[PDB]
């Protein structure tokens, strides 16, 4: 009775990250405790376990089947068909469990309990190749002929029994169906895989792919001619490669699949026999197109890996172009190009859409984070309270200035108040001398309650990085707090 | 008189689509029906089936020609000269009706009354090469070859004669014209193909052409050799291929041209004489040029799947760069991934484009949909009518907040109010021990009539979806509906 | 004196069309008759066909320089030699009249009177390489050496000498220069190829720019094995091709170098001395780079051509996941879809950009030419004036409707009036039967004068495409114009 | 105490580019200065002319260790010892150096003073491999042989001792990871090839890169049949290469592996033993797989290049598609034609976004250097003061009309005034014949300080270029300055 509950989802990084929190993962706890058979669901540890198991031993068959079936002649030993029997027993327990598990859609937890609803959707999806190569189809075909042909050995059919039973255990590999999908189903469910698409694991994917093609190929240019029983013009009898060991003949039929699929060559010579041009020309094609295919893939997905520089660099050829198109004396050309490298940093993002896409929550984290020891350093905004002060905090403005700009001018307008950031400014007067300010200090007080004439011309000694903050916002946020509205005039 | 209404579009599934309302098949029955004489509707059922009999005369003629001409030494026989004639005799009546047809261009009907405009279009586009492609000019040239020269089988002149006819009746295959035409028509015409681009239709569609390009290129590898007559330095002469069967001929010379195409190979060997390095280099460039430019082709066709995707980790890149350049804490971080994750889904898309694009209709059936038993909850409103309720509908906002938020701030001005559609929050007060909403609920009500603090705080204990609605929308929607203004107060 | 005058740009399509207008094409007549010393204009006729013979010489060059160095022992004959110094003559002249020219910069005139000027940019860019190219080096060479060596044809020298001028002839194919600036030049100027990027013009010139480097490639396998006098490992000397004809060996070193281009092979056999395996490696590394930066260049530039098309199967599938995330019934998803290919049939555009770029002039060309009959069929607009016609049209929307809305909803708030454009409408009232308007007409006409409740309810009976007409925007227009704000309340 | 100076950064082109002022400059050289002990600044003149001692070392060393290890026979000799003692002094002092340096992070000084921060971080990422490429790992491993085996030259060990010395020898060339390394560092710091992504510094760095390991391969491809001691079946032995000299086994080794990599061929044949063929078809399937991507990554970075000009395209055929939607008269399909290529000049830009981008300080530094000359020109404005001045010139509007527009009708309502700033319009009157204005003129004075309608009405007689200045933007600039306000009426 215990052991029923690894059937359910329980507390782990995993579960813990794709939930967000262990409420959540007791929430669905209790939604597959609806439940009254054992269901299992998809993210039980149990079915981890299971997968794991079972991923290992669809590899270890779609390796090993082929090179069972081709070489070996009289592949049936006292071992392989311990291997055979062991390797179904867990399939069929897999087509069998398959039936009575949880499905996952769009990440909305599927967990179906009626059997009906879940075997019918597999039914229509995969039943049916799990079934065709669950059971050991070859065995029953070799049963039924064992029990009706007594003179089976005697007669020539056990020569084509032979032969059918070798394409007959074919089936088996089709186990590749449910490769991809459990690896497809642990990968995307997989989160620390399913982030920055993980270029790494699907380009090791996509060469696992190729490989096994390629060594499937290979044990198919070497099934066709045996099963003719080594034609006088089959590779493996021009390369005098009848009478060598498994290793060298898998070695090099290997070779000839690889050759074909990157488009070398065939192999120490050209086709021959009618069945050695049909086959090399079926592995040209599929080889050489599937290889191809898989190289525009990893190209693209390489490609994709340096987007958001990509974007950088047409954005700046476009100031290029709107440069040009005004002929900009070389002077003002390159502060433009000092002031986009300093800003962009060749990277491109966008801190309005970013802040339009989060959560107000999130906003008011970042905001907060961004601002707090600038604006709690005034002491007219830090003796207010948090409403006041994080309701305007949300009309303060990102600006990068240059060494050299007169951030202010010296007896104007200063419709904006700034808070630095970063870098260092140096306040000028005509009368004082100098003075400076830097990293989280502020200046520009003289504007917000009275609007006159700056006292000063302040500039940026190196790349500053104020924080501007404006009076008709200012009055905005003020008219809707008339508490504040009233205290500001003294 | 009656068979000549299937020369008129019918109700069918797929006019039906295309057209969008039976009274609209009516409407263009009508259209056509402007007509005196029989005009074929391009999609008269009619049309339809005579275009699925031709494709299948032009892809057998296409196939079955070239393997006609080059082997079966002496290719007239018994048979044979009924196909050329059958096939003539349909492609004649496809020349004929071909003047007399429903031309469609943009979607809009162009069925043209006027056989002089349809005939003249087609004078222009394609009559030409459908011209020359139809009478059997090689029989007409051997018919004016025979009467004029009793002495043909004397003179040289004949043999001269049978490589002109068996050049000549190369013409028939530029009905390649025609096939292409009918598939494109067949295809975009059809709806659903023309649906997701249908990438399956599209990369068979590619896949046939290489296969044809290719068996053309085996067939004239081996046309050319046979014309001068087999010299001693043709491929057929030194792979001993002269005295083979037409299967062995024509299975290694596809061979050899599929070798050129993908740049594996020559063949047995690397040519010798001059028509062989000839024929060996045009096939090498235009079948390497055409294979490459197929497979830029099919891997742009299948990057083109995943754009959806792509489009989203782009914008993700862009977040994370935007959260280092401000250096966020890697709690901070890992929030917004969370959220992130949990909004696009590994997809994007815009509820506020995708709804300006669509009609007043269509928007208001989405609205409706997604909000009609969340606002018809609340009393205040479903007790209105559909006109104030579906003109306030337009100004909720959509919203999905994260396990742990305070949707709400104790004691804090509550300028919108929410309405949940998803998850489970919990509302909390000081007071008041627990409560619960979720899935259809409401909450927020005491700021709607007055403004004032809110008396709770509330917290997304999962992953709610609330459909926010603010109060400056509300009493702009509210001054344009006075019956209402009046009644709120109460 | 009166043939100074095609030195100056006339009165010709391709002048008239880069120019826009004959007082245009006269104005540069004039900018160039600035001129006091007869300066060819870069557009003047003259230069044109000075051109075309040009780039006729050039081509004819590099193809038969190469031909003539490395085949035809004892290459100088009595023809060949009128032919390089023929060909010496124009490109002296071209190199002369290259300082007397017009350069063009940006599409404005930058023809410049001061010879130095643009003797000083000429010097800078080409005239080195030019000038290199231009005079026989050769002859000149063998010259300062037939003098100085009386015993030339004694000494070793003379073969030393002979490998010298077969050498230093080679530099005459550096006017490969001339003919791609040239070719650039009048296919950018050239209008009618500047249009759709031309992508024919684009490809063909690649495939003319590797043809040549193959074609330059096959004449160097043949050259290189030559100068060392056919060793007894070079191909030539393997191949047995000491002896042949010059088109033997012409086309199969053509054949060699295609395949090292294409990487199909070597050709007859693999090489064997130093040479040629230097030589095979320099040509497989050059020419399958090339190749395949011309195939990454023609797949982009062809998938270019499709982007209309791509943009909007992106847009549809962010539609199909606005649709998903928000799960609606399978008979609005079908609407929508149904819609979206009626209205972008599967291509962007967007009404509101692309007339946010054009000028006011353009604006309202196309807003005449789109709203004239339509807002003319009005009583109430008609009689008024053009200013107020013309300025109220710009209020207009577009809209596709789809059959079976109600563009109206009966008894209802009718704050915009519709002018119908295409398709048809039925208008209907619960005690009037049926009315209908189509194709022009207009309706929605109560709503105007005074608001209040509609007297109807109409229906899209196929695709309509009316044409709305708000009344917020009506009155702003109207308050500018007081002049019809009177009459409108009688 | 002198010499430790160039240890900190100085004034020099680079660190005064990527510094910005040469106070920056002092101001680093006093953030280093905040050190007790010599601390390497990573852009102190010492450590670059280091590296590029450094750079020379580790390209000698990957070129030249395989080429020792593999041929020479023997390889120790009085040289090429001495040689690896030198390189292992100056990479020992890399090792020890490596640890006291100036780190940069973000382009931020990460100069750490802790060396236990630095070292930490230096041991995380490369020191292990560093260590381990560092020391020579062969002597070292020869030296506890030859101590302990008295009789290892008379043992079997020796020969196995002597294929260990050659194979351990092999570490060296990890090197290549401070070879990437370092060129990242001074390719990304560098400035000048860190602009324009330098394409041409790119594609040679993936040229360099392909060309190195080709060369590893040529030099693998030898030195594994070589370690068996050239069996009867390695290509070195079929080839008859035992004997040669090591410049033609190393041309011809070289060759094969650039076979591999093309995917041409293999060499003279085709492997016949097992080392050859798994050497064969590792070097096949990782040349094959590095050459496809590196050309996917050329191509992708040359058709980076035309990304303004592919944009203008597509942006192009979005207007050919709203054009024809509309079925404009290819009248007006010309005019816009020509509109566009004549304002866009086929690369796109965005005088909006691009002047949102800049700060304050180059908006009004592009926004003065265009329209200075031009508002001054005018008396009213020039007479006022910079304030309003510069204040009013950010509401001016660009605009390029077309030969023929009526930029003013006759008699009509003027609600903005133009600047001219190119081409040449023609004002006309009923009254007056004629009169020009051209090149920085202004027209349209009557309509500012009163509205009414327009006396004349002028007409773009050449592609003008005029300044828009509307009078609602005009007004509101106005009210911001009652000082000028009051003045205008007189």
């Amino acid at each position: 009775r215990q052991f029923g509950a690894m059937l359910q989802p329980g507390v782990n990084k995993f579960s813990l990250r794709m939930f967000g929190s262990q409420k959540a993962v007791e929430r669905e706890q209790e939604r597959v405790k609806s439940a009254g058979f054992w269901i299992i669901h998809p993210y039980s540890d149990f079915r981890f376990y299971w997968d794991l198991t079972m991923l290992l031993l669809m590899v270890g068959n779609l390796i090993i089947i082929p090179v069972g079936i081709t070489f070996f002649k009289d592949e049936n030993t006292t071992p392989w068909i311990v291997f055979n029997v062991v390797s179904d027993t867990f399939f069929l327990i897999d087509l069998v469990l398959n039936f009575r598990t949880g499905i996952v859609v769009e990440d909305n937890t599927d967990i179906i309990l009626d059997p009906r609803r879940i075997k019918m959707k597999y039914l229509k999806s995969w039943f049916v190749v799990d079934f065709v190569s669950s059971i050991p189809v070859d065995y029953i075909f070799l049963i039924v002929e064992t029990r009706i042909d007594s003179e089976v050995y005697k007669t020539a059919r056990a020569l084509r029994i032979v032969r059918f039973t070798k394409i007959l255990s074919l089936l088996r590999l089709l186990r590749l169906s449910r490769l991809i999908r459990y690896i497809h189903q642990w990968e995307e469910i997989f989160h620390m895989t399913y982030d920055l698409a993980s270029a790494v694991v699907r380009i090791v994917n996509l060469i696992g792919m190729m490989l096994l093609l390629c060594h499937w190929d290979g044990c198919l240019q070497f099934l066709v001619p045996m099963l003719q029983d080594f034609p006088d013009d089959c590779w493996v009898s021009l390369n005098n490669m009848v009478n060598n060991s498994w290793g060298k003949q898998y070695s090099y039929a290997l070779f000839k699949a690889m050759s074909h699929m990157l488009c070398i060559g065939y192999g120490r010579q050209a086709p021959m026999g009618m069945s050695d041009v049909w086959l090399t020309m079926l592995s040209m094609i599929v080889g050489a197109t599937c290889y191809a295919m898989f190289i525009g893939h990893a190209t693209a997905l390489i490609q994709s890996l340096d987007s958001s520089r990509r974007q950088y660099q047409e954005k700046y050829k476009q100031v290029e172009q709107y440069m040009s198109f005004h002929k900009l004396p070389p002077d003002t050309r390159q502060r433009i190009h000092d002031y986009y490298e300093h800003r962009y940093q060749g990277k491109m993002f966008d801190e309005e859409s970013i802040l339009g896409e989060l959560s107000e929550p999130l906003r008011e984290e970042i905001i907060n984070f961004n601002c707090r020891k600038l604006v709690a350093s005034m002491p007219l905004f830090a003796n207010a309270d948090p409403n006041f002060v994080t309701s305007m905090l949300t009309k303060l403005r990102f600006e990068v200035f240059q060494p050299g700009d007169y951030i202010i001018r010296e007896g104007t307008i200063g419709k904006k108040m700034y808070f630095i950031q970063h870098g260092v400014v140096s306040v000028l007067t005509k009368g004082n001398k100098e003075t400076k300010l830097a990293d989280g200090s502020y200046f520009g007080e003289i504007c917000l309650l009275t609007r006159g004439r700056r006292t000063a011309s302040v500039r940026a000694d190196t790349y500053c990085r104020l924080y501007s903050l404006s009076v008709d916002n200012f009055n905005e946020v003020l008219e809707e707090y008339p508490m504040m509205r009233r205290a500001f005039e003294t």
